[PDB]
């Protein structure tokens, strides 16, 4: 166990709660086995490390050096899950699937943890719990991503888009390319 | 993968994001791996089981017949770190050990998930979302314990307290003995 420099990766799939009030559980299950697909493939090309699945949210971490990578698998992961939605029909569920993904930036503890009846790898940080909060903060925001300063610190690539200090404080980041194309439950309900 | 009722856990440690902030890394590592020792042996006890760890939150698993055994388990939790609070010095940072409690029932669908790169044991549906938000709303909540009428669904034992709807909306009840004996955060910033 020790404190080492990391990126972290949230996501997790939008209105997931009303996707699975209104869908049968075989197609729950088609639309979650094609998020997690989708995730960890993207996320193992780039080099990432898809530490553990949490219900429909994906947790995985990149090295010091790669914030490059991290928003290269999420702008990624955004443009394969637009061209999913595009190659089915409007009454297919897959037509739904979108996602909020969250980037952190610092140090965190890394270690097996726990007891001897359950020890487990985890990472202890406030990296960890940053990247689950803007993860959550897309939903409230027109882009599907969100990152701290830590991960922008990879300028000569992507315009990136200052939104703004939020919850103490930090500032949030993303870039143009990630702009969503609240309507969601409704084009859910609506659809389904 | 099917569709089955179970009991969904949620618990974290409360101000966890300042206690990184100040206490250096040999005593995190003793705080969690305390707060897991305690969380497993207890929820193991019960017959409880450990899903696992995010962080510094526990996520474990009661059948349906066991909504008896996840209020104790919570109880047993909060009686365990309230006597350890008692037994070590006010300078101790095991003097600042707090939990947030949250408890679910519905279905849920259980199945291994994800892709051939990754695949993992899942639990899918509406208790696990909410069994995390209750846990997450005891930080605004007097009561260390937060769970829904199905969980209560056990009446003849406790004294249920009824806090009302909310965040759709739901119903949240608790125990008095759950009751918290904000100013966490002031605590650990006075003493630490």
């Amino acid at each position: 166990p020790q404190l080492v420099e990391k990126i972290i990766f949230f996501s997790d799939i939008l209105a997931f709660s009303t996707l699975t009030e209104k869908l049968p559980v075989n197609e729950v299950v088609i639309l979650v086995n094609r998020y997690f697909s989708i995730c960890t493939r993207i996320i193992s090309a780039y080099g990432g490390e898809v530490t553990k699945f949490i219900g429909d949210c994906v947790m995985a971490s990149f090295t010091k050096e790669q914030g490059d990578a991290a928003i290269r698998t999420s702008l990624d992961i955004i443009s394969e899950l637009k061209q999913l939605r595009h190659h089915v029909e409007a009454t297919n569920p897959l037509h739904l699937l979108y996602t909020g993904i969250g980037l952190s930036y610092g140090h965190v503890i890394e270690g097996n943890m726990g007891s001897s009846l359950k020890m487990d790898h985890t990472l202890l940080g406030d990296a960890v719990n940053v990247a689950a909060r803007l993860e959550a903060l897309t939903r409230q925001l027109p882009y599907a991503l969100a990152f701290t300063a830590g991960v922008k610190k990879c300028q000569a690539q992507w315009t990136f888009i200052n939104l703004g200090a939020h919850q103490e404080a930090i500032e949030v980041y993303t870039v143009n390319e990630a702009q969503k194309y609240l309507q969601i439950t409704q084009l859910i309900r609506q659809t389904l």
